[PDB]
Parts: structure tokens; C-alpha cells; sequence
């Protein structure tokens, strides 16, 4: 309840909110409870991790897509950001737009963990440090609550807000030590696979795409390219993943294969053409053709949805 009354008190205030989160895991970026109490607030979206994303991807495009899958979650951001807080491309434009939109007042970063909040902030930091104004960490008014105060010029102040504010994303059901893998180093890179009905793939054991029927078909994977992918007939997938979880199908490691929350079907009939089937805090497959009649497996709360392509 510190959260709450934190979140409370920063509505009262009117300040900007900026609100970073993870692009390739929107719905595990979300904060439920944001804009009951963020209503009369102008909030900035910034989308991090922008320099693992192909190549191919057109910013318009995740631009447009973000503003709208935030648009439809009660989220209306006065404007929208792409920044790569690792790589400091964005980084520049962000500053600009924070300078703008908050006018004279203060600023608060507000974003789930795993989203990039401390790197982001870290370089704030590091500028301001540069700059010769003196970094504050204190108690937001809650207590278990730790805030970072920067100053700002003329007695304004970016506040960083507690990181935490942790959900139901894909990271939480992995253990540091396989994170890493589902986790890219680099951009990623395609991964074409020409499948016919009734195949099936499988993204480690985290996911499941099943092919359900449409004629011979190519889907184009972009995920971690660390993340090993496995195809079967789809007759077969059921006692694969029952003996192979752990094992071929990795991560998860068979160590907390006792962990490892069941796999929940969604059933998807791709009407579109070039769509991507997105699979939260992984990445997405893109069909270039429509008709395609799928069957999508990821733990509970973990959204997998179809979306225009990006590319
Ligand atoms: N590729 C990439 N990784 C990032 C970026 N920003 C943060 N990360 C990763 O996110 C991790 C840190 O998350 P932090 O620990 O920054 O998340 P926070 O605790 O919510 O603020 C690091 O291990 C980075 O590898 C980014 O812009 N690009």
C-alpha cells in the first residue's frame, strides 16, 4: 500500500509521468493502477531496449502500434518515445521531449522492473553529475520506498521512482541464470521456417506456435537468437513437451521444472495480411500471408496476441 499512496501523492502534484517500458513486453510494462491515479497528469511513453529490434522494423509503425496499445489500455500519453538506455541512441530526443512536456515543474519515472529504469536513470545521472548538481536518495513520504531526487534548473526536480512494481511478465517465471538466454545481446536476427499444417514449434519450453491450417506457409521468427527453437508434428507436441521440458525444451532448466507454471492454448485465426503474432517478453513471428488458423501456448498472464506487422 506504500505504492498507492505513492502513486497517489504524484497525481496530486500534476506532473509529467514518464513512463518507460519494455517494447518487446508492453503488457508485462503495464502498471494497473497508473491512470486511476494518473488521470490529470501528461504522461511521456518511452519504449526501451529500441537497439535489439531488427533492422527491418520500421519505427512509424511501433510508434503507431504503441501509442495504440496504450491507447487501449486507459494509458493516453501526450507523446511517445523510442530510446535504447544501454546504447544512448534516443536518448537526446527523450531530454528534449521530458524538457517540453513537463513546462517548469518536476518530472517523475515511473516503470515496472526488467523495463531498463535504472540504466535509463543512470544516465540522467551521469549527466546531470557532469553538470555540477548534487544527486539525492531519500524516502519518498511512504518508507520502504527509496526515490532519487535530480535536480533539474530553477528549483524543479526528475524524481526516479521505486523500480520495482514487479507483475506477471515472462521474466518472473524464469530464473536468473537462464533470463540471460531469453534475453538478446544484439539485434535480432530472422529466422525463417516454411511450415505445413499440423507442425508445431516450440520457442525453448517457454512458448508454442501450432500451426493449424492454411496450406504450406512461411513464418518469420524474430526473438532471441540465444533461444533455441524446436519443430514436431503437432501430434506429437504434447509428449514432447511432457518428457523434453528441461531437457531439449530450455529454458526453463530441468532444475525448476517444479516451477515452471502450464503452458495455457489460445486459439487465432490470422485474417489479416503480414500480422505478427506477438509473444510477450520473447518477440513475435510474422505471417506474410492471411489465413492462417493457429493454436498459441505461454504461461498464464503472459499476453500472445496479433498485431499488424511492424516490419
Ligand atoms: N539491449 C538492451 N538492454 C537493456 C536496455 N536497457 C536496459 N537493458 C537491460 O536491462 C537490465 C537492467 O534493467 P534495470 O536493471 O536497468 O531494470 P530496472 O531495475 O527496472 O531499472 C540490464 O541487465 C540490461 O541488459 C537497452 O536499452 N537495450
Amino acid at each position: 500500500d506504500d505504492f498507492l499512496s505513492m502513486l497517489h501523492r504524484i497525481g496530486e502534484s500534476k506532473a509529467l509521468v514518464v513512463n518507460i517500458v519494455d517494447i518487446f513486453d508492453f503488457n508485462g510494462s503495464f502498471i494497473p493502477g497508473l491512470p486511476r491515479f494518473a488521470a490529470d497528469n501528461p504522461i511521456l511513453l518511452v519504449g526501451n531496449k529500441a537497439d535489439l529490434l531488427p533492422r527491418s522494423v520500421k519505427y512509424p509503425k511501433l510508434l503507431r502500434w504503441m501509442r495504440r496499445m496504450a491507447e487501449e489500455l486507459g494509458l493516453c500519453p501526450v507523446d511517445v518515445c523510442l530510446v535504447s538506455a544501454a546504447k544512448g541512441i534516443g536518448m537526446a530526443k527523450v531530454m528534449e521531449a521530458i524538457n517540453r512536456y513537463r513546462e517548469g515543474g518536476d518530472v517523475y519515472v515511473v516503470g515496472c522492473t526488467n523495463v531498463g529504469k535504472s540504466t535509463f536513470i543512470n544516465r540522467i545521472i551521469e549527466e546531470a553529475t557532469g553538470k555540477g548538481n548534487v544527486i539525492t536518495t531519500s524516502y519518498f513520504p511512504g518508507t520502504t520506498l527509496d526515490m532519487i531526487e535530480i535536480p533539474l534548473e530553477s528549483g524543479a526536480t526528475l524524481y526516479d521512482t521505486p523500480g520495482i512494481i514487479n507483475h506477471h511478465q515472462m521474466a518472473h517465471f524464469v530464473d536468473a541464470r537462464d533470463l540471460k538466454i531469453i534475453t538478446p545481446k544484439r539485434e535480432i536476427h530472422p529466422r525463417v521456417y516454411q511450415l505445413n499444417e499440423g507442425q508445431t514449434l516450440f520457442f525453448g519450453g517457454l512458448a508454442r506456435l501450432d500451426y493449424i491450417k492454411g496450406g504450406r506457409r512461411s513464418f518469420v521468427c524474430y526473438m532471441a537468437n540465444e533461444l533455441t527453437v524446436h519443430r514436431t508434428k503437432l501430434e506429437k507436441a504434447d509428449s514432447l513437451y511432457a518428457n523434453q521440458l528441461g531437457e531439449l525444451l530450455s529454458p526453463p532448466s530441468k532444475r525448476y521444472a517444479a516451477e515452471f507454471p502450464p503452458l495455457v492454448p489460445r486459439s487465432l485465426s490470422v485474417k489479416e495480411r503480414k500480422t505478427d503474432i506477438v509473444f510477450s517478453g520473447l518477440g513475435w513471428v510474422t505471417c506474410n500471408d492471411p489465413g492462417a488458423q493457429l493454436v498459441v501456448h505461454a504461461p498464464k498472464g503472459v499476453d500472445v496476441f496479433i498485431r499488424q506487422s511492424l516490419i
